[PDB]
C-alpha cells in the first residue's frame, strides 16, 4: 500500500470510418492488472511492473449501444493499494452523406456583374470542410481577391472579369470521403458597341446636288462569349448640296 497506477498512455477518441474497427491502447505503471470498461461493462481482448492492454471496438458495438449518448471506453489499472481510471475515450460513427442538399446552377452574366454560386454540402461527421474548384484549380479568397466564400459555403465573384468564364464545382471532404457537386458553367459575355461613324464620303457633286455615304462597325467592343450584336444603323446614305 505505497502508490497508485499512473497512465503513461491513455485511450484516445476515434471514429468508425466505414466498417473498419478502432484499436484503443493504454499503458500504466505500477500495475498488477489493467483492463477496459466500455459503457460500464468490463471487456477482454478476445472478440473485443509496467503493463499495457488493447481492445478493438467495431461498427456493430457502436450501433447496438442503447441511448443517444456517445459510446465510451476507459482503462482501469490496479496496484497493491488501489485503482486509477484513464480518461474516457469517445468512439463515434463517421459518415459523409452522398447527396448535396443544394448544387450550383450555370449562368450567363455581363462583364462587371456580381455572381453568387449556391452550395449546400452533404452532412458529415466529422463536419465537412467545403472548397471550390475553378477549372480543377482550388480557389483561395486570400490570393484570388475577386472571390468570397460565404459562411454558408456559397461562392461570390465580386465583379466578373472575362477570365472568370469557367467551370465551377463545390467540393465537400472529411476523413470518410470527398464529394463533388454538379459542375456549373459560368459564362461572362460582353455586348457589342458601335464605333464612331467614319467621316462622310465627299459629296459626289462639288457644286450642286449629290450623295454621300458613311459607316460604323460593331467593334467598340466586338461582342464576346455570345454577347448582343449592336442595335441600329451600320450604314447611311443621303443627298448633299454644295453651292458655287
Ligand atoms: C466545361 O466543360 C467541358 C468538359 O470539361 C473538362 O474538359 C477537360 C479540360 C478536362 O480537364 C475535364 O476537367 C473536363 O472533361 C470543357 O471542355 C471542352 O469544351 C466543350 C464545351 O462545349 C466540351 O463539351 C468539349 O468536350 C471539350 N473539348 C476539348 C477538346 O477539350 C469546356 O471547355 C468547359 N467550359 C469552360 C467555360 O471552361
Ligand atoms: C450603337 O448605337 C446606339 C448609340 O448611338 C446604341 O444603341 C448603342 O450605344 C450601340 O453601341
Ligand atoms: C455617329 O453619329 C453621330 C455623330 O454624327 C453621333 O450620334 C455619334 O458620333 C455616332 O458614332
Ligand atoms: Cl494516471
Ligand atoms: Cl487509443
Ligand atoms: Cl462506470
Ligand atoms: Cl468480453
Ligand atoms: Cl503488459
Ligand atoms: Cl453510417
Ligand atoms: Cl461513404
Ligand atoms: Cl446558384
Ligand atoms: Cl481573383
Ligand atoms: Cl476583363
Ligand atoms: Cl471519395
Ligand atoms: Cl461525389
Ligand atoms: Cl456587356
Amino acid at each position: 500500500a505505497e502508490q497508485l497506477p499512473y497512465f503513461l498512455l491513455e485511450p484516445q477518441d476515434a471514429y468508425i470510418v466505414k466498417n473498419k474497427p478502432v484499436e484503443l491502447h493504454c499503458r500504466a505503471f505500477p500495475a498488477t492488472q489493467i483492463y477496459f470498461k466500455c459503457n460500464g461493462e468490463w471487456v477482454s481482448q478476445n472478440d473485443h511492473r509496467v503493463r499495457e492492454v488493447q481492445i478493438e471496438v467495431s461498427r456493430q458495438q457502436v450501433e447496438e449501444l442503447f441511448g443517444l449518448e456517445d459510446y465510451w471506453c476507459q482503462c482501469v489499472a490496479w496496484s497493491s493499494s488501489g485503482t486509477t481510471k484513464s480518461r474516457r475515450a469517445y468512439i463515434r460513427i463517421a459518415y459523409l452523406r452522398k447527396n448535396f442538399d443544394q448544387e450550383p446552377l450555370a449562368k450567363e452574366v455581363p462583364l462587371d456583374h456580381e455572381v453568387l454560386l449556391q452550395c449546400r454540402p452533404p452532412e458529415g461527421v466529422p463536419v465537412a470542410e467545403v472548397e471550390w474548384l475553378k477549372n480543377e484549380d482550388v480557389i483561395d479568397p486570400a490570393q484570388d481577391t475577386n472571390f468570397l466564400l460565404t459562411i454558408d459555403h456559397n461562392l461570390i465573384i465580386r465583379q466578373a472579369r472575362l477570365s472568370d468564364t469557367a467551370n465551377y464545382t463545390c467540393v465537400a471532404k472529411n476523413i470518410v470521403a470527398k464529394r463533388r457537386s454538379t459542375t456549373a458553367t459560368v459564362i461572362v459575355y460582353v455586348n457589342g458597341g458601335w464605333s464612331s461613324w467614319a467621316e462622310w464620303s465627299p459629296c459626289s457633286n462639288r457644286c450642286g446636288r449629290g450623295w454621300q455615304k458613311r459607316t460604323r462597325t460593331c467593334t467598340n467592343p466586338a461582342p464576346l462569349n455570345g454577347g448582343a450584336f449592336c442595335e441600329g444603323q451600320a450604314f447611311q446614305k443621303t443627298a448633299c448640296t454644295t453651292v458655287c
